[PDB]
């Protein structure tokens, strides 16, 4: 009977661990768009047809 | 005779035994709940995703 509710108490906390990883992770994934782009405007500022204004 | 009102003596004392161990023992039943409750409460609070205030 305890193990039983232990058990129910470790299911609801193993939901609990899963939902902190996929909100970290979602999070995450806008910060591997954001470096991605960051990524695409370094190389093109590198170009040499590209002066200081630009 | 002497004793036969011994024995009835005995079924009597016997009988108000057998309800002193079995309040005991109702008393009891809400004394094992109470701490397997605990124990879930305890098992919920032992988990990281929960923060001080929870």
């Amino acid at each position: 009977t305890s193990q039983s509710r232990g058990l129910d108490m470790a299911v609801k906390n193993a939901n609990d661990g899963i939902s902190i990883a996929q909100t970290a992770e979602g999070a995450m994934n806008e910060t591997t768009n954001i470096l991605q782009r960051m990524r695409d405007l370094a190389l093109q500022s590198s170009n040499g047809s590209n002066s200081s204004s630009e």
